[PDB]
């Protein structure tokens, strides 16, 4: 009886991070974050063991058209190398189709970062006007959102972006974060809304989201096909919803830990 | 190839009967949000259905005394009917006796004012009692108050439980006239989505304020072990990243809207 | 949702908004005439809105009652959402600033004195030295709050003198006052806005004149509510008609132009 | 960042070294109009704050080839300062792309004349030419008469671009040098702020005469979506209200005049 439970996630900033003294602990001492926080409290609830581990691959979860197979987290999953997967993992189609996932733990969408100073309020500013240059991810869904809207001030802004000499596209999100930063509040970046009031929050507390958010998705926990674990955990997370503690672990790791 | 029996409720702007309803039939008497998401999930699932309306005009709660569930969550936990595609909000006690798809519109707690009244926030609210304030007198509303540890939340629960005359209201129809003819003097506590449609009707006179004070989503549900469970779930997450429930929620709430823009 | 035809609420009183001789032959907003009614349909052209011309229900500017904390005049119909726009002689200031969203001024102002002519009076300092001519301002408003609160000598001197003499040296109405000057054969001078006595110094039967420099200074504004998605594109057409040099041809075109005087 | 960065400009009597600056640190350095109403405006706001100089020396306009902004409002867009408060016009290109408070000071073009010059007004210089007449070589003066239909003032534009020798300076210090050595037969076209301080300064030989020929305003600048914008727009219209604009403008204009 009592066998130890795999936790697979991925080390990404405020979910999962190496506390300061890592080097001179153990286990799963040596992880601090929302992700880790939120591992504890669905295992408390739901009275089971576990165990900690990062991603081997460091990704999150794609078919690779050619050869069909996973990669990432969902992999992991899939072909037996870990139980479930509590980390910032977007519920979408595709992967809904070969494991489970939990009702959403957090929300989030497409959302605009500036550099203080800049004149833009809005994606509607951003459409009017071609002085300040914009642009997103060179792969993922961010992109993708764009080149297939029919909304009329979205398609706007993919023909500049399309348009756009030199490119407006980055390679990963740090590379756009920079970006932003260095480009003297001429560029400004299109991103999910988590990752934005993040870094809105940390020194040199040079950057700002401004204007709504553009569409509208959910991070899940996710588990195999068949597994045990998955009606407990989904109750777990409708649980801590309601008690108000999903909210509390936000509020935690975003402004108490803050540095603007 | 049996027609699938679809229980929904009567409230807009969700489901409506059109105003020449005498003169048509079936499923084409009714027009509004939920009726266009019902005509896209059997598109894409492959089934035929009829509209029907829940029997007792009620959502889904367990009596505490005999243990039996009401309105549309009984009817599928006592087999009167496949489906409901409704306002339905996502909670643990439901989620326990039935299944829930992913949800398709999100939603939270917020505060409805009549225009000119100088409130910007539920802090605002928790300092003082000339303007009065309350919720509908059962449901997810009232009993997020009641339970809070928040000390904000927990003040304006002490307030209204004690306030008189009282504060709280019997349907949502009621809430809303009352912010209306209380002259800037009433304040309603109520669901973001409902709040922002009648923000958009005649004869604007409300307004929304302030950011939302929880997060919840409503869900399209079965019964435990029925067919329907999956197909349906991966048509509402097809739907969601096509674009169609925000192009749905935006044709109800602002394009029909008659308060200009 | 569609659009809707914006609701603009104004207030009769000339040279702003007037009734044209020939009014009951036309309807709408062809009825009107005047500084504001010109300066609406250039708003309207630059923003490009359809509108209807509306007159305030009480007759009021816009003040909040100290018991109630209700708010009246033309301040109050945005407040409670019973007009979209205000365009109108309503002056910027705090209380109102607090609010409602106002776009930068379009036309300047500051207090002043009206005499008749004949009267030996040249200044503020020459009525403040005497009292053989009396003095007094509006009973409510910005005028009689600059003299209450000012830490000036000669304007607190003016003060204590206007708040106790008798009988009353305070009038109900602009309108009343200009009268009372008239009517008082050079024995009564009144304390009121620069934009109204010029206008009423080229009237007939041309009997009146400003004189001295004006005591303080402040502007007239467009006003939305608070949110509007008027406030925006509105402030912008102001600064563009200001520097095309529409505003000054407007205000020469209703006070000099028009006039009936010496001039 | 608490403490929030001030941008302003060295003009008098707005801002002023003074004399003994190198004995002095900080803020305490320098002295005028604007530095008074900096120190108002934080103290009804609650912050503290540093005053800084524009590192070009300019107000703000945008290059058409190059599409920047220098100056003052080059300083707010690109994240350099966090308010501007100085003798800045509030203009339609400006109010585009920054937020402006409502103005705390009125000015308009206006004549300079050399004490004992028989003109009272623009009509009175349109008539003749024995007093010539002239603007700044560039700028927004220069701009109001080449684009006026108004009769006097496109009479007046058509005689300054033909007039031999140039009425055109490069400099106002240029303008009032100019007025002041040619026996009365030179009158200068600049704004009524600067024609009153003047006025005000010895030898005491210059008179501002007419009224204005258009109507501005200075204003207090902010960044778009800075928590600073409402409560600065409010501190303005409270410091109208109590008489500190009008004591301030009395106190560095004539309380401390020469004449």
């Amino acid at each position: 009886a009592n066998k130890t439970v795999v936790v697979t996630t991925i080390l990404e900033s405020p979910y999962v991070m190496m506390k300061k003294n890592h080097e001179m602990l153990e286990g799963n001492e040596r992880y601090e974050g929302y992700c880790v926080d939120l591992a504890a409290e669905i295992a408390k609830h739901c009275g089971f063991k576990y165990k900690l581990t990062i991603v081997g691959d460091g990704k999150y979860g794609a078919r690779d058209a050619d050869t069909k197979i996973w990669n990432g987290m969902v992999g992991e999953l899939v072909y037996g190398k870990a139980d479930i997967a509590i980390a910032p993992l977007t519920i979408t189609l595709v992967r809904e189709e070969v494991i489970d996932f939990s009702k959403p733990f957090m929300s989030l969408g497409i959302s605009i970062m500036i550099k203080k100073g800049t004149p833009i309020e809005s994606a509607e500013d951003l459409s009017k006007q071609t002085e300040i240059a914009y642009g997103t991810l060179d792969s993922g869904s961010t992109k993708e959102f764009f080149r297939r809207s029919k909304i009329a001030v979205f398609d706007k802004m993919w023909t500049y972006m399309r348009s756009a000499e030199p490119s407006v596209f980055v390679r990963t999100t740090a590379e756009g974060v920079a970006r932003v930063r260095k480009s003297k509040g001429k560029y400004a970046y299109l991103l999910e809304s988590t990752m934005n009031e993040y870094i809105e929050q940390r020194k040199p507390c040079d950057t700002m989201k401004v204007g709504g958010n553009l569409d509208s998705k959910g991070y899940g926990i996710a588990t195999p096909k068949g597994s045990s674990l998955g009606t407990p955990v989904n109750l777990a997370v409708l649980k801590l919803s309601e008690q108000g503690v999903l909210d509390k672990l936000k509020n935690k790791w975003w402004y108490d830990k803050g540095e603007c």
